């Protein structure tokens, strides 16, 4: 799927996550999160459109998604344990990361 | 693309990067990597199909795409910064954790 | 070193890569955030002082050190490819990740 | 502190872990490998007192810790949800990057 599908994924399950009453919401949310950032790997935003997939920048954009993920797991490994409100703070902190790229690349 | 697809395409671009004189080569190589690994995220492996995909065996399966792409940025790193021999050095060390799922999940 | 004093360093380095003119500056004042960062591992802050050392907000104080490396590491990749604007603004999207860990823990 | 000594515990306590019978033998184990990876940060090896401390080997030496910090967190999740086995295999397949960093550096 394009950047677009994936972002507007990670969006709405940062909201399940808020929203949610159980851990089993949260993992799920977390899980599919993951899973977009990855998906979202291989694309190339508008801005970064004419730069070689080699670039500082096209490697930071890559390596932000990278962090992410390794957020998410954090997170992930949160829920797996039963710890709902510290997955959920977690996943509220996510936005450093999503507001960092967004300031550099959307 | 499909998971064999994505490991011949890390098999072969180690190939690639162990034979290559340049650090553009190689740093080239490397990136290509990188993007199979998270494209091969969303695949389920086929001994690991009869099990429910937030298992921790499938869970473990991305972890160790998640280290696999943060050894090969890793590499990345000092290609670009050309050193070479460092950088082929370190994608040898890689199948160490293509081996490590090898063990588990082919 | 001192919880304070990891942390004054922290924050004179954010002045110092603002105020920078070349790349050699902000990864010398990265790497040197970096250091701090890892050196703080084992304080334990005053808020937290009463709690099980391994208890979820210590290991989420860790855990945040954690996720600051990793940040900083990658602004200073930016810099190492010489592009002092665009580590500069990364440098100070750090904020977020200092903030964070200040609301639940300073 | 030093080098050696932080070398020291890691390898002692990944032994632990290799003979434990509960989780609790796990988790303490590897909480002191993640504190002992985090001290050896500032050091130099032997093998590296002849370049920039931020060369792209002193980085590349640095990275290595924080990538096994990652990976030793992600174990010790593992142990916290009493899943023994599953921590222990974690912490056998942290070779492959105890090894590459000896490969290059030791
Ligand atoms: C972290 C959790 C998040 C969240 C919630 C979102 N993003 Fe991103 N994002 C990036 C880029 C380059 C774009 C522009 C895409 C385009 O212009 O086609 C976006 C866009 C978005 C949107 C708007 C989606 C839309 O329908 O147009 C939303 C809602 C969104 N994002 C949420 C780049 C990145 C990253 C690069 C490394 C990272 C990380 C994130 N975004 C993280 C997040
Ligand atoms: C690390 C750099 C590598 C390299 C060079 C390769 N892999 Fe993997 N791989 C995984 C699984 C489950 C399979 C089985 C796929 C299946 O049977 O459907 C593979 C397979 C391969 C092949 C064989 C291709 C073929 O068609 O026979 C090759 C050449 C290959 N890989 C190269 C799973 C993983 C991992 C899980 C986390 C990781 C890491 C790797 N593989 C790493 C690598
Ligand atoms: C993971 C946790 C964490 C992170 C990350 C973190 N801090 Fe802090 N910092 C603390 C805590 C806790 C205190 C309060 C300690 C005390 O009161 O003794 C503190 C204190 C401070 C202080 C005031 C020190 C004093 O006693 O006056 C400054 C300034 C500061 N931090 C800056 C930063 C900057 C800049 C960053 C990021 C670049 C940062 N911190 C990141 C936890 C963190
Ligand atoms: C990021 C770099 C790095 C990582 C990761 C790392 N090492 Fe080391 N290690 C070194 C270096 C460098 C030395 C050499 C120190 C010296 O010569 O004084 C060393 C030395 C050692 C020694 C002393 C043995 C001897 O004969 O000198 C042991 C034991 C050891 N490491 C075990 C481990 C274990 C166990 C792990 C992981 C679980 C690990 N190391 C991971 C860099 C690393």
């Amino acid at each position: 799927a394009d950047l677009e599908d994936n972002m507007e994924t990670l969006n709405d399950n940062l909201k399940v996550i808020e929203k949610a009453d159980n851990a089993a919401q949260v993992k799920d949310a977390l899980t599919k999160m993951a899973a977009a950032a990855a998906d979202a790997w291989s694309a190339t935003p508008p801005k970064l459109e004419d730069k070689s997939p080699d670039s500082p920048e096209m490697h930071d954009f890559r390596h932000g998604f990278w962090i992410l993920i390794g957020q998410i797991h954090a997170a992930l490994h949160l829920a797996n344990e039963g710890k709902v409100k510290e997955a959920q703070a977690a996943a509220e902190q996510l936005k450093c990361t999503c507001n960092a790229c967004h300031q550099k690349y959307r």
